[PDB]
């Protein structure tokens, strides 16, 4: 029970008071595993995570490619999680992101301070967001090696640090907007994903094609929760997992987002490189400055941990300082900047929504091309 001021998702706050246990309960399911692999051929290895090694197969029936994700040990309702949400995002019959916007069914936080967050541009559309979501297609578990295992979608996937610098200003715009919409509904589907980062982004780049993977670090959101802040990975953790503010919500994932953007804009990888846990929070406010990470801990009343007491005053870097002849090709317009500078924010309710994201200036030119 750590938290002194209390906070509440600016948006989608109430999903899981909407739903019920049979939606959000992962730890009262019980896994219904195929006895076995017969029905798929597995091939070889096509990547690899902290939790997994997956392989690249066939489903024999229909002969569809696909691959399937060997979960190395971890506790057993971090296995439910995963199916639960997986099979939650893909079992939606009508995905409440194509459905016609309802501001005040959106904006759900009244507190005074929280509204005057609303941006003055917003994408209000219906769109397809759910279909840039993973899909599940089984379960099963070998016999012989207990080994559980999830089967899903195949993509054919290149390594972002080999894809990522080929990118165009407009394939990063359209890519990033993918992902916005895959955020805005899982969100609406009162979902957090918590490691939003190229590694779980899959890109097939003649189909631009766009899936975000990897729910095993997802979780529901529950208003006035306090969760871990032991997830994500160290590069891509928001102000508030470092400084152990538990009360956190989607916006999370919009911090991210926001670090992965910067990274392809200013290309430099990752873009806030700490050498460790520590130095993590010193290379965010080497940027974001010393008096803007004050005022929040401040806002919230948070008792810094202790090691961060050994950290300096930090003038504000401005982002323009990142723009060099490299990457000016994408960093050299005034759109790119005020988006960045509207994602990382030490205040979570600060940033943008995925769908006040998705309305802002720089995706213009995509969402031109939509109708
Ligand atoms: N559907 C897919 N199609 C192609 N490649 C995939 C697919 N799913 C996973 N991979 C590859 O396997 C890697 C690991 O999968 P995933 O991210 O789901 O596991 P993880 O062990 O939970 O990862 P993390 O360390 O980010 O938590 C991915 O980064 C990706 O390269
Ligand atoms: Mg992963
Ligand atoms: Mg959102």
């Amino acid at each position: 029970m750590k938290c002194r001021v209390w906070s509440e998702a600016r948006v989608y706050t109430n999903i899981n008071k909407q739903r019920t246990e049979e939606y959000w309960d992962y730890e009262n399911t019980v896994i219904d595993w195929s006895t076995n692999t017969k029905d798929y051929e597995i091939e070889n290895k096509v990547g690899r995570g902290k939790y997994s090694e997956v392989f690249q197969g066939v489903k024999l029936d229909s002969k569809v490619k696909i691959v399937i994700k060997m979960l190395k040990p971890v506790k057993k309702k971090k296995i439910k999680r995963e199916i639960k949400i997986l099979t939650d995002l893909s079992n939606e019959k009508v995905p409440p992101t194509t459905l016609p916007f309802q501001k005040d069914q959106y904006y759900t936080n009244q507190k005074e301070d929280v509204l005057k967050f609303i941006r003055p541009y917003i994408f209000d559309q219906p769109h397809n967001g759910h279909a840039n979501i993973i899909h599940l297609f089984d379960i099963i578990k070998d016999p012989i090696s207990k080994t559980p295992a999830l089967v899903f979608e195949y993509v054919d996937n290149v390594d972002f640090r080999i894809l990522y610098p080929k990118l165009t200003d407009l394939e990063i715009r359209f890519y990033m907007f993918e992902l916005l919409k895959a955020l805005d509904y899982c969100h609406s589907m009162g979902i957090m994903h918590r490691d939003v980062k190229p590694h779980n982004v899959m890109i097939d780049h003649k189909n631009k094609k766009l899936r975000l993977i990897d729910w095993g670090l997802a979780e529901f959101y529950h208003v006035n929760m306090e969760y871990n802040v032991r997830v994500a990975s160290r590069f891509f953790k928001g102000p508030e997992l470092l400084v152990d503010y538990r009360m956190y919500d989607y916006s999370l994932d919009l911090w991210s987002f926001g670090t992965m953007l910067a990274s392809m804009i200013f290309k430099r990888e990752p873009f806030f490189h700490g050498t460790s846990n520590t130095d993590q929070l010193v290379k965010i406010v080497k940027v974001l400055g010393t008096s803007d990470f004050e005022k929040y801990l401040l806002k919230y009343e948070i008792t810094l941990p202790r090691e961060f007491y050994d950290m300096d005053q930090y003038i504000r870097k401005p982002w323009h300082r990142f723009i060099n002849d490299g990457n000016k090709h994408l960093s050299g317009n005034d759109e790119i900047i005020d988006l960045i500078d509207n994602l990382l924010r030490y205040d979570h309710q600060e940033r943008l929504t995925a769908k006040e994201a998705m309305g802002h200036p720089w995706f213009a030119p995509i969402r031109e091309q939509i109708e």
